[PDB]
C-alpha cells in the first residue's frame, strides 16, 4: 500500500527500496539519497538536488517552501488563500543592469564578484563566482541589460576546463553554504529597541526566540525588528499562522516603508509562506530554502536576517511512520537549520564578512511549554525575548519580561559597546539590572506584609526601579522619535537614569526626605526624554538633575 504520505499536491517525501527519504512533483523526483533510478511504483530519478536559484528576482518576491512563485485564490472566511505554483523562481523576461567588476585574465575563486546588479533601488546584487570554481577570467560581458539565463562570464580551470557563469547560480537548500571561518559572536545586531540592545543583545549571526502566541505585542515587535536592525536584507518565512496573515501580505506588506531610505521594505525582503492549504513536505523544506537564500546574502557580504513565524504551520508538518519520525532526531535537524546561522569571513579573495542571524517564534502547545518544540538542544537559541500577556495588559510596551528573558550574548557584545559606544555599557547595563532585580524582591515582599514599614532606602529603590521602567524599559513604536533609540541615545539616558540613582541614594544618605526626590522637577523631563531627538540635550539632564539635588542640599542640612 502506498503510505499517501501527503494530498497529490506539490511535495512527497519518497521512500526508495534502500534509501529513505527525496522529493518530487510531478513524480520526476529530485532527490537527497543517491539512488539507483526506476524503485517501485513508476519513479524516475533526475539531476539530483532539491535546489533554489540566487540571482536578481529574489528581492520582492513571495514564494512557498520550495521557491515557486505566488498565484492567489479571491475571497472566503480567511479571504486569501495561496498555493505554490510550478514557474521558475527568477523572472526569465526581465532585464537587469550588469556592471562588469572584473576583466579578462583576472584570476578568481568562489565567492569572488565579477559584477554588480542594481536590483531594487535599496539593494546592489553582488554576481558572485559560484562555490567551487576557479581559474581565469577569459570572458566577461560590457556593462549592459542582461536576462538571467545570459551567460556573463567564462573560466577557465586550472584544468583547462571552460566553466560559463550567469547571474544567478542553484544551490541545494539542504546543503549549507561554504565560507572561510565562522566568527565568534562579537558585532551586536542593533535593533534600536532598548530592552533588547541593552539586557538581551542579539549578536550579528545569532540565534534568537520569542513566543509565537499572538498578541504582547508580537506583530509589532516582529515589524521592529524587521525594520529597524542593522541587516540589509530581510528573509521571512510563515505568512500563514492565522487565516486572513496572507491577505495582510498581499495588501499591506507592499505599503510597508523601510524608515531607513523612506523606500518600500519589500525592496531588501524575500518572503516564504507556510499555510494549512500547501503541502506537508514545501512547509519542512520552506526553512532550508529561507536559510539558503540568507546564506546567499551574506556571502555578499550582507548582514541579514532570517525571521520565522510559523510554528504552528511548520509543527504540523507532522506525519505518520512504520518501520523506525526517528526519536533522537526530530530536533537533531532543527539543530542543524539553527546550526547555519553565523557571522562568517566568506569565500572570495577579498577578506570579506557577513551574517545571518535568526529570530524565531516558538509556540509549544498552547500557553505552557513542556518538550514541543521546546528544550531538547535548547541552548542552540542565545536570546529569549519572552513576549508576556500579562505586562502587556499593565500596558507595558515591548511587553519583554525582563526576568524571565535572556541572552548569552553579553559578555560576546560589551566589547564593541565599551569601545565605540560607551565605557561603561556593561557595568552600567549589570546595575540597571541588579535594581531590577532588587524591585522584583521588594514587590513579592510588600506583596506579603504590605508597604508601610518600608524605609526611606527601599522606598528609594523602589522609586528609581519604576523610572527604570517607565523612562528606559517602555519605548514607543508608534512615536516617530521613541520608534528608534540609537546607541549613543540608549547609554546617555541609562547614564541619566544611573546618576539619578546614585544622587537619590546620597541625599537619602544625608537625610533628604524620599518624598522631595519623588518631586523632583527633573525627574518628569527623565520621564520625557525618549521622546527627546537631541541627545545633547539628554545628557544636559545630568547636571541638571545633579544642581537640583543641590538645591535640596540647600532647602536642607546637607
Amino acid at each position: 500500500a502506498k503510505m499517501y504520505e501527503v494530498v497529490r499536491v506539490g511535495e512527497l517525501g519518497l521512500i526508495g527500496e534502500i534509501i529513505r527519504l527525496e522529493g518530487d512533483k510531478a513524480v520526476i523526483q529530485v532527490y537527497e539519497e543517491t539512488a539507483g533510478v526506476r524503485p517501485g511504483e513508476p519513479v524516475v530519478g533526475t539531476g539530483a538536488s532539491l535546489s533554489v536559484e540566487l540571482g536578481p528576482g529574489l528581492l520582492t518576491s513571495i514564494y512557498d517552501g520550495i521557491q515557486r512563485p505566488l498565484e492567489v485564490i479571491r475571497e472566503k472566511t480567511g479571504d486569501f488563500i495561496a498555493r505554490g505554483v510550478t514557474a521558475p523562481a527568477l523572472p526569465r523576461d526581465k532585464k537587469w543592469h550588469f556592471i562588469p567588476k572584473a576583466k579578462v585574465g583576472d584570476k578568481v575563486v568562489g565567492g569572488d564578484i565579477i559584477g554588480e546588479v542594481p536590483e531594487t533601488s535599496i539593494i546592489v546584487h553582488k554576481i558572485m563566482v559560484p562555490p567551487g570554481i576557479e581559474g581565469e577570467i577569459v570572458e566577461i560581458a560590457e556593462e549592459g541589460d542582461y536576462t538571467i539565463e545570459e551567460v556573463i562570464a567564462k573560466v577557465k580551470t586550472p584544468s583547462g576546463e571552460i566553466k560559463e557563469l550567469k547571474m544567478y547560480q542553484r544551490w541545494p537548500v539542504r546543503v549549507k553554504r561554504p565560507y572561510k571561518e565562522k566568527l565568534p559572536p562579537e558585532v551586536p545586531l542593533i535593533t534600536g529597541q532598548r530592552v533588547i540592545d541593552t539586557f538581551f543583545p542579539q549578536a550579528k549571526g545569532g540565534t534568537a526566540a520569542i513566543p509565537g502566541a499572538f498578541g504582547s505585542g508580537k506583530t509589532v515587535t516582529q515589524h521592529q525588528l524587521a525594520k529597524w536592525s542593522d541587516a540589509q536584507v530581510v528573509i521571512y518565512i510563515g505568512c500563514g499562522e492565522r487565516g486572513n496573515e496572507m491577505t495582510d501580505v498581499l495588501e499591506e506588506f507592499p505599503k510597508l516603508k523601510d524608515p531607513k531610505t523612506g523606500k518600500p521594505l519589500m525592496e531588501r525582503t524575500v518572503l516564504i509562506a507556510n499555510t494549512s492549504n500547501m503541502p506537508v513536505a514545501a512547509r519542512e523544506a520552506s526553512i532550508y530554502t529561507g536559510i539558503t537564500i540568507a546564506e546567499y546574502f551574506r556571502d555578499m557580504g550582507y548582514d541579514v536576517a532570517l525571521m520565522a513565524d510559523s510554528t504552528s504551520r511548520w509543527a504540523e508538518a507532522l506525519r505518520e511512520i512504520s518501520g523506525r519520525g526517528y526519536p533522537a532526531y526530530l530536533a537533531s535537524k532543527l539543530a542543524e537549520f539553527y546550526e547555519r546561522a553565523g557571522r562568517v569571513v566568506t569565500l572570495g579573495s577579498d577578506y570579506r564578512v557577513g551574517s545571518v542571524s535568526v529570530i524565531g517564534a516558538v509556540s509549544p502547545p498552547g500557553g505552557d511549554f513542556s518538550e514541543p518544540v521546546v528544550q531538547n538542544t535548547l541552548r542552540v537559541v542565545k536570546v529569549f525575548w519572552a513576549l508576556d500577556a500579562d505586562l502587556a495588559r499593565r500596558r507595558h510596551f515591548p511587553a519583554i519580561n525582563w526576568l524571565t528573558s535572556y541572552s548569552l550574548y553579553v559578555d560576546a557584545v560589551k566589547d564593541w559597546w565599551h569601545k565605540n559606544i560607551d565605557p561603561e555599557w556593561k557595568a552600567m547595563r549589570d546595575k540597571a539590572m541588579a535594581l531590577l532585580q532588587k524591585e522584583s524582591e521588594l514587590q513579592e515582599i510588600v506583596r506579603i506584609v504590605g508597604p508601610d514599614a518600608l524605609p526611606e532606602r527601599e522606598r528609594a529603590i523602589l522609586l528609581v526601579a519604576r523610572m527604570l521602567r517607565e523612562d528606559y524599559l517602555q519605548q514607543d513604536a508608534f512615536d516617530e522619535v521613541d520608534t528608534y533609540c540609537p546607541p549613543e541615545k540608549q547609554v546617555t539616558m541609562m547614564r541619566v537614569l544611573l546618576n539619578f540613582y546614585d544622587k537619590t541614594m546620597e541625599a537619602i544618605n544625608r537625610g533628604v526626605p524620599l518624598e522631595e526626590i519623588a518631586k523632583l522637577p527633573v525627574r518628569e523631563e527623565i520621564g520625557r526624554m525618549k521622546f527627546e531627538r537631541d541627545v545633547s540635550k539628554i545628557r544636559s539632564l545630568i547636571d541638571k538633575t545633579n544642581e537640583q539635588f543641590e538645591e535640596l542640599f540647600k532647602k536642607y542640612g546637607a
